[PDB]
């Protein structure tokens, strides 16, 4: 009796949707389970079927808490090592981040059971992928966004990875959204038609994969290497360790000057103030040119603005053959996307007229422009984007130029230790590769440094917590995949005009 009443069969729907939300951090690295994606969304289509609009709601918000919960919350490793809060507090701020996720998918399951509340093909296939779109969209949007977890990424391996050099990682998101709700539907239904429409639009990307949308440039290989320094975080500013720093990317890039044509240092790993190091960059200028290399790295610049402030940026600076290193040089990326609540706090700008100035972080950080130039070293393109950028599909490609040779993201994944984080920024990085149909080189202080080639493959790569250099052959890529041709807007259009249609037809019963 109690367990089958009304109140009882909505409460395990919510356990039943926690549960295959978690399922849905299987398929990302480094479980890269990819037919979870699948069975995730099949379980958000289905407990979200006959339901009031405030039901589904709730239900999407538990799959989405499932989902974050189990999938993000390897953000704990950083809060716990360096925010100084007791252990409660800590997992109280990794359940807020998951709740505060899981609120776009309670939006669109309250929504779509709103507009659609019958379980029809017409919910499940065309409405739902394109509010799926909206409100993913929403996610990676509101107070700058976090669009982490995007089951398309989780194709990087899988027989949909065709899709996304012709219309983007977001156009796998909108097949397995379409997919998983037409085999929710047969299940539900038990009914053999939606199945196999599933199948078939499911199979119909498949020989895609086979596509090289590039040609390689064997004429341009050079030998590149990364400099994987394995730098432990640091508290307070300390010259000696910084001295060791240096010391130890140096000794790692002496022998391979007039080697590697291209040498690499991840996020920051010069940090010192780009000011305070005028002598020793221009002497390892000298030292890279005299010998025919070049070294890209990053370093923090505090940069005196006309109005006699700094403005400090999170930058990457070169050097070297076809890069003379100055500091007016215009051969430098500022970082343009800041990580939330690592380089600033969602709508601390609100909030600073009431803070005490004591209070306040000695500095911030600025942001670059959302287009900078590819960098240039040795003859190079690199199209750069730092640590959390590379996430930002459009992004990455409205600063690809055709010109590019390769793409370029350097990163510091220290923050998260052992955890699965690392992972699924490393395996969202190979996607960019995928749909620009360029290589990637991916330079990070431990981890996960590789060479990614222009269909998403790892060429190279070595082990995480190392100190160790990166070194092989690349070679770069021309051609144009239809994605770096168009950008995004070709989905949008699809999602108008599947949402015209479907808000239409909801309407139509009046
Ligand atoms: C029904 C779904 C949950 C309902 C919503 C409540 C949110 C859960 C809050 C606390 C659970 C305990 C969290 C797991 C145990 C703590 C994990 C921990 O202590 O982590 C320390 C360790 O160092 C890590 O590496
Ligand atoms: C097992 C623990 C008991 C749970 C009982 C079963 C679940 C309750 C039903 C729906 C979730 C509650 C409402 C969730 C949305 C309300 C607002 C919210 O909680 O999220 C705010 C967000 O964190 C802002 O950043
Ligand atoms: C264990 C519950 C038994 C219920 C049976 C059905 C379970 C639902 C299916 C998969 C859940 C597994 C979730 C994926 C595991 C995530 C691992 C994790 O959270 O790692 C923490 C941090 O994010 C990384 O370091
Ligand atoms: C009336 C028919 C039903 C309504 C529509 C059915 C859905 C169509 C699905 C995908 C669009 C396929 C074409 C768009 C994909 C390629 C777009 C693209 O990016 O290619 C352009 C670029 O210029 C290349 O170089
Ligand atoms: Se969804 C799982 C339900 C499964 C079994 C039901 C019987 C449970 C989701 C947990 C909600 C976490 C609430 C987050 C929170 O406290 O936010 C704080 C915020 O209000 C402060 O602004
Ligand atoms: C409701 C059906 C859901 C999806 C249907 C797909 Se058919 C299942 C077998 C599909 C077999 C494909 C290989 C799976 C995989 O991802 O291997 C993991 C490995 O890479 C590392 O863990
Ligand atoms: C990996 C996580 C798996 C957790 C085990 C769950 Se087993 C239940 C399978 C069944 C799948 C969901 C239940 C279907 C349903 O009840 O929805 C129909 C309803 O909407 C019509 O009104
Ligand atoms: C219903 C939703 C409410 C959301 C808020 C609940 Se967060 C649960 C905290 C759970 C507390 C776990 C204990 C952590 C710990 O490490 O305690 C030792 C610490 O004092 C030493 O630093
Ligand atoms: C009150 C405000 C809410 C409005 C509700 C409808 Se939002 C319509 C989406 C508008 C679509 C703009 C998309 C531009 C873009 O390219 O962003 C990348 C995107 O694909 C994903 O990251
Ligand atoms: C781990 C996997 C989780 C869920 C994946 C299964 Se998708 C369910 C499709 C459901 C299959 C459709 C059944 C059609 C039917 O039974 O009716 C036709 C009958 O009349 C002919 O004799
Ligand atoms: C990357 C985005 C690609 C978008 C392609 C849209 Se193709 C239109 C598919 C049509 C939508 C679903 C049709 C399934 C169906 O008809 O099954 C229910 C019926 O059998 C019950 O009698
Ligand atoms: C009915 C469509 C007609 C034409 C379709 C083009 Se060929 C169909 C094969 C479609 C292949 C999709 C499934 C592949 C798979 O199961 O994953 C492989 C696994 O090893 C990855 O880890
Ligand atoms: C007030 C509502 C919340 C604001 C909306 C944005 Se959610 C905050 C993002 C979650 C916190 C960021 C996670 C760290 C990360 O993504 O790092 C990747 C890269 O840095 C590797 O080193
Ligand atoms: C289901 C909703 C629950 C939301 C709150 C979950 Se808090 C669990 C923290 C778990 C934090 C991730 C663990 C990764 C790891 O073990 O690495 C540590 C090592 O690297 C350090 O250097
Ligand atoms: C249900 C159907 C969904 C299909 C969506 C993925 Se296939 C889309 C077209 C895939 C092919 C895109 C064409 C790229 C191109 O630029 O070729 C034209 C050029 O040769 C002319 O001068
Ligand atoms: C009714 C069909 C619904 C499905 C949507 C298909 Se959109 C057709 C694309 C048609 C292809 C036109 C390509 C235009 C181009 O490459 O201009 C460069 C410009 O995008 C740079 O911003
Ligand atoms: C219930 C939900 C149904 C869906 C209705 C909302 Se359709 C949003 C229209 C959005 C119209 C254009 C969006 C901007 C864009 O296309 O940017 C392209 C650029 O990034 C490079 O390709
Ligand atoms: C029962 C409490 C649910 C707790 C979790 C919900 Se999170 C949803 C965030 C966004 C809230 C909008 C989603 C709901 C919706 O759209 O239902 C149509 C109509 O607006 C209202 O009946
Ligand atoms: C309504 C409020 C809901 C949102 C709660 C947010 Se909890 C804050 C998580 C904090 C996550 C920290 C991530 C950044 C990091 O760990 O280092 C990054 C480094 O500074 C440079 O990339």
């Amino acid at each position: 009796m109690a367990f089958a009443s009304l109140i009882e069969r909505q409460r395990i729907r919510l356990l039943l949707a926690l549960l295959f939300g978690a399922c849905g951090t299987l398929a990302f690295s480094p479980y890269d389970v990819w037919p979870a994606a699948i069975i995730s969304l099949m379980g958000l289509q289905a407990l979200t079927f006959n339901r009031r609009p405030l039901q589904s709601a709730a239900i999407g918000f538990c799959w989405g808490f499932g989902l974050f919960g189990s999938g993000i919350n390897w953000v704990y490793v950083s809060i716990a090592t360096f925010g100084g809060m007791p252990g409660p507090v800590n997992i109280f701020l990794v359940v807020l981040l998951a709740a505060y996720l899981s609120l776009y998918t309670g939006l669109f399951a309250g929504v779509l059971s709103r507009l659609w509340p019958k379980t029809t093909w017409l919910r499940v296939a065309i409405a739902a992928p394109a509010l799926w779109q909206v409100t993913e969209f929403l996610r990676g949007w509101v107070l700058t966004g976090f669009p982490w977890l995007q089951f398309g990424y989780s194709q990087i391996d899988g027989p949909l990875k065709g899709l996304a050099p012709i219309m983007g990682v977001e156009a796998i998101n909108f097949l397995l959204m379409m997919v998983s709700g037409l085999l929710a539907l047969a299940l539900v239904k038990r009914n053999w038609r939606p199945l196999v429409v599933a199948v078939v639009l499911f199979a119909l990307p498949f020989p895609l994969r086979y596509i090289q949308w590039f040609t390689p440039q064997p004429e341009k290989t050079i030998q590149v290497s990364m400099v994987q320094g394995d730098i432990p975080q640091s508290l307070k500013w300390d010259e000696g360790q910084l001295l060791n720093t240096l010391k130890i990317y140096y000794n790692a890039t002496a022998p391979l000057m007039g080697k590697s044509s291209l040498i690499i240092w991840p996020e920051s790993a010069i940090t010192d103030l780009e000011i305070n190091q005028q002598p020793f960059l221009k002497a390892l200028d000298g030292e890279l040119r005299d010998k025919g290399s070049s070294l890209v790295t990053g370093i923090v610049d505090a940069r005196l603005n006309k109005q006699n402030r700094y403005d400090t940026y999170n930058t990457i600076i070169t050097l070297g053959k076809g890069a003379p290193y100055s500091y007016e040089s215009a051969d430098r990326y500022n970082k343009n996307h800041l990580v939330p609540f690592g380089e600033f706090v969602p709508l601390e700008s609100i909030l600073r007229p009431l803070a005490p100035f004591f209070d306040l972080p000695m500095s911030s950080f600025s942001r670059g422009p959302y287009i900078q130039p590819p960098l240039s070293a040795n003859g190079i393109e690199l199209t750069a984007a730092i640590c959390y950028e590379i996430i930002l599909g459009e992004q990455v490609r409205d600063n690809f130029r055709p010109d590019t040779d390769y793409l370029l993201t350097i990163s510091n994944d220290a923050w998260f230790g052992k955890s699965i984080g690392p992972w699924q920024h490393f395996q969202m990085a190979r996607m960019r590769a995928l749909e620009l149909a360029r290589p990637l080189l991916r330079s990070t202080n431990n981890g996960i440094t590789a060479v990614i080639g222009p269909q998403g493959e790892i060429q190279a790569m070595i082990p995480q917590f190392t100190r160790e250099v990166l070194t092989t052959n690349v070679t770069p890529t021309t051609g144009l995949t239809p994605y770096a041709r168009t950008g995004n807007w070709p989905l949008w259009v699809l999602t108008a005009l599947f949402g015209f249609a479907a808000v239409l037809m909801s309407l139509r019963q009046r």
